[PDB]
């Protein structure tokens, strides 16, 4: 399923994802958008290390959801990468949310600190009542 912008937000938003770690939605949306373009069968594979990253958040197999392929792999979420490729995001906002428990926070998404950190993110919620 590709999200519609506020469709997205409201979703996030009834999934307990509005300052979450104090994180707020618009950054969120802001790593969303960057990393999938808000579809959330969105995949893409690592030559390099042999992992993959799976849905709207892009969570990495070697670390995060397990799908059985990737080499030294942990599954520090406790799920199966195919959980993060369902229309549902309810899943992949746990894993998420796992991520962020962790020091670094949103920080852990390195297309975060590039496109998100430090801008006016204000543009992701505007509108969508959230």
């Amino acid at each position: 399923k590709v999200f519609e912008r506020c469709e997205l937000a409201r979703t996030l938003k009834r999934l307990g994802m509005d300052g979450y770690r104090g994180i707020s939605l618009a950054n969120w949306m802001c790593l969303a958008k960057w990393e999938s373009g808000y579809n959330t069968r969105a995949t893409n594979y690592n030559a390099g290390d042999r992992s993959t990253d799976y849905g709207i958040f892009q969570a990495n197999s070697r670390y995060w959801c397990n799908d059985g392929k990737t080499p030294g792999a942990v599954n520090a979420a406790h799920l199966s990468c195919s959980a993060l490729l369902q229309d549902n995001i309810a899943d992949a906002v746990a894993a998420a949310k796992r991520v962020v428990r962790d020091p670094q926070g949103i920080r852990a998404w390195v297309a975060w600190r590039n496109r998100c950190q430090n801008r006016d993110v204000r543009q992701y919620v505007q509108g969508c009542g959230v």
